């Protein structure tokens, strides 16, 4: 089997990706963030603290003929970016973009913090990193790639992220329509339950490539690119103006600059991020002064290719026996 589903920004900057599911018998269709750093597939619900639901479609277990509530089963979150949610457990029949698996774990939100009550357009997460991570207790549960793998023609999920445009994920095949060039492939470690990958260096701008290890994560679910102090300051000291700022939390520049592009590398091969996609737009409404797409991880505890480099590429999942990555020009 395979599938195809079509990813659209929620804003004009590309904040986050919603991908349409459908989650029980007769369908509810709910926008998911597909999030490739964690593995909780977590719904906003009829079990959602009605003060902590402002415009988000909700999955109702009970209209389900399908829905079978997991005895006892509770699960818990928090993410990078301080944001969490908790509740109880379901097992309902998922389908994305035409592949269906039955007996999913659809983790139901009880609660939710403030970040995702005020973000109306996501309904919740699809979690597709790897299922250690999943926080479903007392046993924890398989992500939807997990379940679907053996099913699929090819043990594999791709995603294009657009940018300021939609994008589309497949699962379980490859569509090599989709990419210039050829997919490079470089090994991935699990030992964190991310999909984790060394990048061979960088470049900015025309400037010539330094080959240099950088460990990080393929991360769909994080907004822009994290990576070490000295990468990033290199970055930036190339953009006229440009100023790290503690009160607005990261690099800051003026609007009216032209941005460089920046180069990361898979193996031999180079993936281009346009200086656009690094752009942010204004700090506040009205003001000169632009947030920056690529910023520092001091502090997080591991690089992260987030949004602003992984819509850059087509980028293959392989969950093989031996998981790989793979990357595309596009």
């Amino acid at each position: 089997s395979t599938g195809s589903a079509t990813t659209t920004p929620i804003d004009s900057l590309d904040d986050a990706y919603i991908t349409p599911v459908q989650i029980g018998t007769p369908a509810q269709t709910l926008n998911l963030d597909f999030d490739t750093g964690s593995s909780d597939l977590w719904v906003f619900s009829s079990e959602t603290t009605a003060s902590e639901v402002d415009g988000q479609t909700i999955y109702t277990p009970s209209k389900s003929t399908t829905a079978k509530l997991l005895s006892g089963a509770t699960w818990s979150i928090s993410y990078g970016d301080g944001s969490s949610s908790s509740g109880d457990v379901y097992t309902d029949t998922v389908s994305v973009g035409g592949l269906t698996v039955t007996g999913q774990a659809v983790e139901s939100a009880k609660k939710v913090s403030s970040s995702f009550t005020e973000d109306s357009t996501i309904d919740g997460l699809l979690g597709l990193a790897f299922s250690t991570l999943n926080t479903v207790s007392p046993t924890q549960q398989k992500t939807f790639f997990d379940n679907a793998k053996a099913s699929l023609d090819s043990p594999v999920f791709t995603a294009d992220l657009g940018y300021h445009a939609p994008g589309t994920y497949n699962f379980g095949f490859i569509d090599t329509t989709a990419y210039t060039g050829s997919i490079t492939y470089t090994a991935v470690s699990t030992k964190q339950g991310f999909w984790e990958w060394t990048s061979t260096g960088y470049a900015v701008g025309s400037g010539t490539f330094k080959s240099t290890s950088i460990d990080g994560i393929a991360d769909t679910g994080t907004t822009l690119l994290y990576l070490p102090a000295t990468v990033v300051s290199a970055y930036w000291a190339q953009v006229s103006g440009a100023k790290s700022s503690s009160s607005v939390g990261g690099y800051v520049f003026p609007c009216s600059a032209t941005l460089p592009s920046f180069t990361f590398g898979v193996g031999s091969a180079r993936i281009v991020i346009p200086g656009d996609y690094i752009d942010f737009g204004p700090i506040s409404t009205g003001s000169s002064s632009c947030f920056g797409g690529i910023q520092s991880s001091a502090g997080i505890g591991i690089n992260i290719f987030g949004d602003v480099a992984l819509k850059a590429a087509f980028v293959v999942f392989n969950g093989a026996t031996t998981p790989t990555l793979g990357f595309a020009s596009k």
